[PDB]
């Protein structure tokens, strides 16, 4: 559960909640009202409340006085299990999550919605066990379920800040009620079991109507849709044990940003590790970090082994005076050996938004192993935020796609930035969605947060901010308009 996240509270309301409803060790996280894009961790310690800032410019979550993380749920899981890690220099403990009662970011909550439109939505998109919770219709709520086929409506009374379906147990929140009737299904007198199988889909849209949905999300709606996706990240806390191994620690750009064990690229004492994951839609990708001096050779073993023929670099080598990805390729016309691997930089070609490097990769002492690797280096992504126009990114991705398509039996496309999750996730999700539209045509169903959630189950925190989220919609909108 991610109930420690309160999406609609101020710092004063947070301080009040922790002082009146929490104890020492109580904590919650919330979006920043003063800096819309950032987050705050409010913790109760020795009768007082601290407000620790969490910054996210697009590459990772950076906790002031703590570490860098891929998601807020990964950050919380870490600090709840490892005490003393968070700190004037005094240790701050995350012991008791202070739960949010607000139903706003739950997949099934529709707020203002009529019984007519709820039936409309459930008749179209719904299936057996599909449900939603909406406002009544007054000050009360309604649970609407599809079974079979038919739609049943169950009134939810709100009496003295508690919720009930007219008898039995009274719940502190709509969530506790929903979870309770998910496990203990309501039974109609004639035997109809009101099973709450899955929430109703509100995000899947026909590609041709992207303009109408984007116009509706710009009224913001994007923030709410993104936060509903963010709440689902508690389901993706898969093991990341291989990256924790002593011998693997310094092969990670960031100690607490790790590849999932079940999707990590295994390299064939400890020579099998790289911070990289295979990304498979529903063309494959390898989402990886920018190289470290001690991982350059592992990077080339990975490219060779996977039969990758295209590399997408989404950052400049240096941004804001800091190394984003070390130079792992030779100078134009040069030949270098990186362990057992040999690389020639054949030719460099400059475009407006990017540089192309034609590289030849082979294994030392085995001439017949040579293959060309095309490195597409995107150089115009801004220092902060996302591009103001998606044209550049789209034209680049179109070129990468055509290169990948021209090569028989080419392995996955390697995509890398700094931590390999923000910009990397954005380029990959755009490429995936735009690939749907190439095959199926403008007559296809697209579901942006479902695509994101699918990529996130393969590598932690793929697509980091709401700005990237909106950029993905803008890029999909631009591509369809140019069709
Ligand atoms: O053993 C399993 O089957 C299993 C299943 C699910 C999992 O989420 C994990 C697991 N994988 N990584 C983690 N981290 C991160 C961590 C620990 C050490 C150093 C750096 C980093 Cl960044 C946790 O803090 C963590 C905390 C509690 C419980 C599981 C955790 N966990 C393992």
């Amino acid at each position: 559960s991610r109930r420690w996240f309160h999406p609609n509270i101020t710092g004063v309301e947070a301080e009040n909640l922790l002082l009146t409803r929490g104890v020492d060790g109580s904590f919650l996280a919330r979006p920043s009202k003063s800096n819309p894009g950032d987050f705050t961790l409010s913790v109760r310690r020795n009768g007082a409340v601290t407000h620790i800032k969490i910054q996210n410019t697009g590459d990772y979550y950076d906790l002031y006085g703590g570490e860098k993380f891929a998601t807020l749920a990964e950050l919380v899981q870490y600090y709840m299990e490892h005490h003393g890690q968070l700190k004037n220099g005094d240790v701050i403990e995350l012991k008791y999550p202070l739960n949010c009662a607000d139903p706003t970011s739950e997949r099934w909550f529709h707020g203002h919605l009529s019984g007519k439109e709820a039936e409309k939505l459930l008749t179209e998109k719904g299936k057996h066990g599909s449900f939603l919770v909406r406002e009544s219709q007054p000050g009360d709520f309604v649970l609407s379920v599809r079974t079979g086929s038919k739609v049943t409506h169950v009134m939810i009374r709100c009496q003295e800040l508690k919720y009930d379906v007219g008898g039995g147990e009274r719940f502190d929140s709509l969530t506790d009620l929903v979870e309770h009737y998910k496990k203990n299904p309501m039974v109609e007198t004639l035997g109809t079991v009101l099973q709450l199988k899955q929430p109703l889909n509100t995000t899947r849209i026909n590609a041709a109507e992207i303009e109408s949905r984007v116009r509706e999300l710009s009224k913001q709606g994007f923030w709410e849709e993104f936060e509903t996706l963010q709440q689902q990240e508690c389901k993706l806390l898969y093991s990341r044990k291989e990256g924790q191994r002593q011998e693997n620690k310094n092969k990670n750009r960031y100690k607490n940003i790790l590849p999932f064990d079940h999707t990590r690229v295994v390299l064939h004492p400890v020579s099998d590790y790289i911070n990289a994951n295979i990304i498979m839609p529903e063309k494959s990708y390898i989402a990886t970090q920018g190289c470290l001096q001690n991982t350059v050779n592992d990077f080339w073993r990975m490219v060779f082994q996977e039969n990758s023929r295209v590399i997408v670099m989404t950052t400049k080598e240096v941004e804001r005076g800091k190394s984003k990805c070390v130079k792992y390729w030779p100078d134009e016309y040069a030949l270098k050996e990186y362990g057992v691997m040999r690389v020639r930089n054949v030719k460099e070609s400059a475009a407006h938004d990017y540089t192309l490097r034609e590289l030849k990769l082979s294994k030392v002492g085995q001439g017949n192993t040579e293959r060309t690797v095309w490195q597409y280096h995107f150089r115009t992504w801004p220092d902060h935020g996302v591009p103001s126009d998606p044209g550049g990114v789209l034209d680049f991705l179109e070129e990468v796609h055509h290169k990948q398509e021209s090569i028989m039996d080419a392995g996955p496309v390697v995509v890398h930035c700094s931590a390999g999750i923000g910009r990397t996730g954005t380029f990959i999700v755009i490429d995936i969605l735009i690939d749907i539209i190439r095959e199926k045509g403008v007559d296809c169903d697209i579901d942006v947060p479902k695509t994101i959630q699918m990529v996130r189950s393969q590598r932690s925190g793929m697509v980091q901010t709401e700005a990237q989220y909106r950029f993905i919609y803008m890029a999909v909108q631009h591509y369809i308009e140019t069709l």
